């Protein structure tokens, strides 16, 4: 079965045959589209087909499909499965898997870079302290004094689901959030709950507007532990505006390294519940969402106030005007400090080229339009006008529940 | 099977039961979501009666008369008419219910909070293109209302056997002409280029400017379509000025007041109305963002940027974005200053969230296409961006249909 997608600004048509290799489910049916819904142990019965599928894909890529080396590997794996009810990935396989999970991530506009990923094997790690050390090295490596490098650190896979490795932080670096007695929030409202956990776990909170949270790390299913990331490792950028001198006096800054740590990496049926990964920012993540979401730092009013905009009638588009200035400032700041960042015009543009390339050499590129189109200036980016097919491939990054909701506490 | 949608900016959760009564497909499956796809002959008589019955059942339910013998009476009456004439005719009341509910069910429409206040013009007695022109002039005049716009729809005779099709060949009653001129550049609207010269190809004489209102091309009873010019005094246009920059007038931009879509097909109880132009009023971004700034359209960003003397170095200065905002500020300013109806995208999305809360509470749900409801600029600072929505097809409905010229037997 063939499937065609059209770009309505260019009239470019592509043909998708990759969706035919789609395993997982979308959530959609013939009678309902769930395209804007935010959210989508294991036995031997189901494990070896998943393993075989992965190994078929792997040996295809390395042009050795049907080789003796391919057959032995399959033989090696199901025997290890029958014997031990799981199996171990070779280094080359783990690297292939991590890269393709990224490549398969339909919601990620940054996928043009998927082949260049630094994979850190942390499967030999046994304690929270060992986790902290690995994560420190990830951060230093990825940050690279502002010249950011994509990386992922992979901790041991789930076994019986009772000994999971987890990073309890949603991101390796993120600011604390403190609900005040009067209802107001100091810092990042997105992190109020997690902040409170840290505090209960023993974290002495500085209680400022931009406090970098401590790492909260769980190894082998034990209770998690607190660690402060060495400050000399946390790169930050003070936010200024190229023309607006008062903007610096807003007291804003952000950290340079986006490093997502709460997702689950699935490769050939194995589940890696701790797999922090990092790239670099698209400007709008900070300038639009982190700074201007009502449920976040929410600075539109204050910024628009000091711009002296007509703020009483929303038809003045004072919100829209302030939003552009803030995103200009975020970009200006990262560039002036020689910290890697990409504007949403450049990013969406490169993604169109990537997606085109992927249809040609791979037969498709799964893509979630709802997530790929930038949160401002949508129709003046080329992805807005691009039809996309959304489907799920493995290897993949999955969501998982928050560890505090599922953890059995030891004491 | 009893689904929940969450607003992530407010934590409000609505439970959807209405989706259960959906019948038509989405294009999606368990394996593939086609949510971002733009576009995913007459019916037999045993195809038609279940369609009739479903419609009649909900009509009589709506008027608190479900299971009444008056309900039963109408059912048998229609069944006999179908059995006999292989079709049937809508009562005036049913026709009005059908139209309002086709709008209520348009999951891509952000302005649906107004769905019940729709003026329905029954044009089912029309027999000629000249008659169509007349009905359409009255529609336009009524809808425009000297700037104080009023929602309206005009319904021409239903399809019969596909030979008697009434169609309006225009996509909107009012649109600007577009010509391919010698430089290889485009004067006027590039989106209408093909239509703009099917017009002269049948007799039009173009004033070859950049904002020439197109002639109506009307097709009655399957006959060859005919050209009629809308009386200029019926076409309300707004000169585009900016409230702070007054080099802006020199751009010489204008647009029309009345968005009136004329190429869709209205389905009611199995019956197909192939000519059913309807109109409401503009959301600001349709003009400022799409009509003016699309690369496939008037594409005026660079020009505007230049006059703002912005850093057009590379993309990172966000000059496109800065200009986009000013352009949309001017559209809203112009329309408002002429007291011509227009809604900004903040106001209209907030209206729609409230409409959702009304529809979930009184109807059990509200079908909604997130990809279309989110405005084409400033997406995440509108409430709808953070609103989960379920998309499904309810009938009565507005559907798409082939462009007439690709079908019409000459
Ligand atoms: C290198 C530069 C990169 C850029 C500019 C980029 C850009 C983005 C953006 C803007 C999002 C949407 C996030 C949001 O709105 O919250 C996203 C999502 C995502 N990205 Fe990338 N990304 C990059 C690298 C990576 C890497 C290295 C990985 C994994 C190894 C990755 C995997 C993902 C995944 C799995 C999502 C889905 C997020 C979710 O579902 O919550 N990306 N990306
Ligand atoms: C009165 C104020 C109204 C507003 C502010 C409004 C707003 C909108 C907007 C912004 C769109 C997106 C279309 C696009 O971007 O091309 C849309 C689509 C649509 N509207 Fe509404 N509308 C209004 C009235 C109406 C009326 C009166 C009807 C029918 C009687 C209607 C039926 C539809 C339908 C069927 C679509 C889908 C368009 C398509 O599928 O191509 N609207 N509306
Ligand atoms: N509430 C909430 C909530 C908030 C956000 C999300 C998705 C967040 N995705 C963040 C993300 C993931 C990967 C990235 C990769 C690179 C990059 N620059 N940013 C990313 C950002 C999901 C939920 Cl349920
Ligand atoms: N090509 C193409 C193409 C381009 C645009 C569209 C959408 C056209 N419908 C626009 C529309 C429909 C109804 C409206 C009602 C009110 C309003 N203010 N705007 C509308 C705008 C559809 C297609 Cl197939
Ligand atoms: C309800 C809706 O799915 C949700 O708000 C989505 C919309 N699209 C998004 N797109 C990106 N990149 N990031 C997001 O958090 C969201 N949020
Ligand atoms: C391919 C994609 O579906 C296309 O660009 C859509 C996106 N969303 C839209 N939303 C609205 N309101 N109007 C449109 O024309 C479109 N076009
Ligand atoms: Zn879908």
């Amino acid at each position: 079965r063939f499937l065609k997608v059209k770009n309505w600004e260019t009239d470019v048509v592509l043909t998708d045959t990759l969706h035919l290799k789609s395993t997982l489910e979308t959530g959609c049916t013939e009678h309902i589209c769930m395209g804007s819904i935010m959210l989508p142990v294991r036995t031997k019965d189901q494990l070896f087909p998943l393993a075989k599928e992965f190994l078929d894909q792997y040996y295809s890529s390395i042009k050795r499909f049907g080789s003796k080396a391919h057959m032995d590997r399959l033989e090696e794996v199901n025997k290890e499965i029958e014997s031990t009810s799981t199996y171990q990935l070779k280094d080359t396989e783990l690297i292939y898997g991590a890269k393709h999970a990224w490549r398969n991530a339909s919601r990620c506009v940054g996928r043009i870079q998927w082949s260049k990923l630094q994979v850190f094997d942390a499967r030999d790690c046994t304690t929270a302290h060992g986790m902290f050390n690995y994560i420190c090295n990830h951060v230093k490596y990825a940050t690279n004094k502002g010249n950011l490098r994509s990386a992922i650190t992979i901790f041991p896979q789930r076994t019986d689901g009772k000994h999971d490795f987890r990073v309890w932080n949603s991101q390796l670096i993120r600011y604390a959030g403190y609900k005040q007695p009067d209802g107001s929030t100091l810092g990042d409202p997105a992190n109020v709950q997690f902040t409170e956990i840290c505090i209960q776990q023993g974290w002495k909170a500085p209680r400022g507007r931009f406090d970098v949270l401590p790492l909260l790390l769980q190894a082998n299913g034990n209770d998690p532990e607190l660690f402060q990331i060495p400050p000399e490792l946390v790169l930050e950028v003070p936010i200024r505006h190229p023309k607006f001198d008062w903007f610096k006096d807003l007291g804003l800054k952000w950290y340079g390294l986006p490093a997502v740590s709460n997702m689950l990496l699935e490769i050939g049926g194995l589940e890696f519940s701790a797999c922090p990964f990092s790239g670099w920012y698209m400007g709008t993540e900070i300038g639009v969402r982190d700074y201007c979401d009502n449920s976040r730092y929410n600075i539109l009013e204050e910024v628009a106030k000091k711009m002296d905009l007509d703020m009483r009638k929303t038809s003045s588009l004072w919100k829209d005007q302030a939003l552009v200035e803030i995103n200009i400032a975020v970009l200006y700041s990262f560039q002036s400090d020689k910290v890697t960042i990409v504007d949403h015009h450049s990013a969406t543009e490169s993604f169109i080229k990537h997606m085109e390339n992927e249809y040609r050499c791979r037969g498709g590129c799964p893509a979630d339009w709802v997530w790929i189109v930038p949160p401002m200036s949508g129709s003046i980016t080329p992805v807005f006008h691009q039809e996309m097919l959304n489907y799920r491939l493995t290897p993949s990054f999955e969501y998982q529940p928050d560890p505090w909701n599922t953890h059995v506490w030891k004491g």
